[PDB]
């Protein structure tokens, strides 16, 4: 059919880590997608990981086109925007909405980890919503392979966003990839339930992080959180990554399995 390969760039959806994201509409079909435009090693890695992704809670990759210097990465659009924009400052969101998003985030993260990929920058800006409020993990710029031929490799590069980063990445030379992603899902959950981040970074000099280690849950944000989701947070936000809860065990948690509105 003539013209089915042409896309109109309609509006900017934002600037991400590397380059702008635009809404693109097919001239023939009217299909609406997102395109990441990059004016170009790093991005050969991203494309490679992006082509692996096939899951309902992960942004799908439709292909790429190079036009001289510029690369165009075509991806599933999430017409509902970001989870960041559903979180009300100082309030968060209703507990049942947060639970459903949490279930969907774990499903995506289980998937990634099962194909041996770690995302490394989980936060509400990178968690996108489709038309039915289904959550999708987006942005694979920092993602990397942590398991290959059934052998794990330890990570050593420090990246992410400080309020979301696990404390081992500030303290240790090398660390396991999976508990880092788990930890960040815990900060996300805290943000959904309280509408605020518990600390600037999880270090020994941050008084809010010390308070948490001393169990001062009569302070904010913890005071705003019901005891059941808080008991789960107590198992996620554990400083020793070897003692931190894993995802199979999160799936057995009582709040995780609680029926809610
Ligand atoms: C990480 C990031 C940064 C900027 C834009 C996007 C982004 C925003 C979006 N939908 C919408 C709908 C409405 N707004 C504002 N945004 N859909 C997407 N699908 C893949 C994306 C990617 N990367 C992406 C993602």
């Amino acid at each position: 059919v003539p013209f089915v390969e042409d896309w109109d760039l309609v509006q900017t959806l934002g600037e991400g880590a590397y380059g702008e994201v635009q809404l693109a509409v097919n001239r023939v079909t009217e299909e609406a997608v997102a395109v990441k435009i990059v004016d170009m090693e790093n991005i050969k890695k991203e494309i490679c990981i992006l082509k692996m992704l096939n899951h309902e809670n992960v942004i799908k990759f439709y292909g790429h086109r190079r036009e001289g210097n510029i690369q165009y990465l075509f991806m599933e659009l999430a017409s509902g925007g970001s989870l960041f924009d559903r979180i009300e400052p100082d309030i968060g969101m209703p507990e049942p909405d947060a639970q459903r998003f949490f279930h969907q985030l774990m499903a995506g993260v289980v998937y990634l980890h099962g194909i041996g990929i770690t995302h490394r920058d989980i936060k509400p800006h990178n968690l996108l919503l489709d038309e039915r409020d289904n959550l999708k993990i987006a942005d694979y710029s920092l993602a990397t392979v942590f398991r290959y031929n059934n052998r794990e490799r330890l990570l050593n590069k420090m990246c992410g966003t400080l309020p979301y980063v696990a404390p081992e990445l500030l303290k240790r030379r090398e660390f396991h990839a999976e508990p880092v992603d788990v930890w960040s899902c815990g900060i996300v959950l805290t943000a959904m339930l309280a509408g605020e981040l518990p600390w600037d970074q999880p270090s020994d000099s941050c008084q809010e992080y010390s308070d948490w280690k001393e169990k001062k849950t009569y302070l904010n944000p913890w005071k705003k959180i019901d005891s059941a989701p808080l008991a789960l947070l107590h198992k996620i936000l554990v400083e020793n990554p070897s003692a931190r809860i894993t995802i199979p065990d999160i799936k057995k948690d009582r709040w995780y399995n609680k029926p809610l509105k």
